[PDB]
């Protein structure tokens, strides 16, 4: 792996006070990433893995990338290509969805 | 996080042809790490997270460490402290349980 994409997929019961990335659209986000990776022939260069809780649940859905420990928050399906294209390939973190520096 | 410890926790049904790190003692491995981390006051420095399948199921229980993409295979509870101390604190990957280079 040149890159490792970690998608928080922790579920908690509906109405849990922490919420959960699972309830915030992790499944749609994972699929957007995988669709992008398959499309661009990247599935042998970039690993895509679900995780439990990554810590900042209220900023979900959360995505962490290694190398770098770069986290993204409030992630939506449309960002998957943006992150792959501009950060992973282009070398520039997508500042619009970077987890705030105070939180991570 | 200085280090991120990823513990494959994928379960598959009993008798699944792939097996699962779940069936290979992932939970015993995760608990050993957690106990070493809490005991050495490292839970703010080193993140510990469960993951879906990391790929090489036949070599499980599998742990991956970032920075570095260093995977350990056939992991047992006793290795936790070894990896934390030798590798994560001491800088020397623990040669005895490193995932064969062919595989990862
Ligand atoms: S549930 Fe996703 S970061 Fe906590
Ligand atoms: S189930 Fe753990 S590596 Fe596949």
């Amino acid at each position: 792996p040149e890159f490792h994409i970690f998608i928080c997929a922790q579920n908690r019961p509906a109405g849990h006070p922490r919420g959960s990335c699972g309830a915030k659209g992790a499944e749609g986000v994972y699929n957007a990433f995988a669709q992008v990776l398959i499309q661009k022939n990247l599935t042998n260069r970039i690993a895509l893995t679900t995780t439990g809780c990554l810590g900042p649940c209220q900023a979900g859905a959360n995505v962490l990338i290694y190398p770098g420990a770069v986290m993204y928050s409030w992630v939506e399906p449309a960002d998957a290509a943006i992150i792959v294209e501009q950060h992973l390939l282009g070398g520039e973190p997508y500042a619009d969805k970077l987890t705030p520096a105070e939180i991570w």
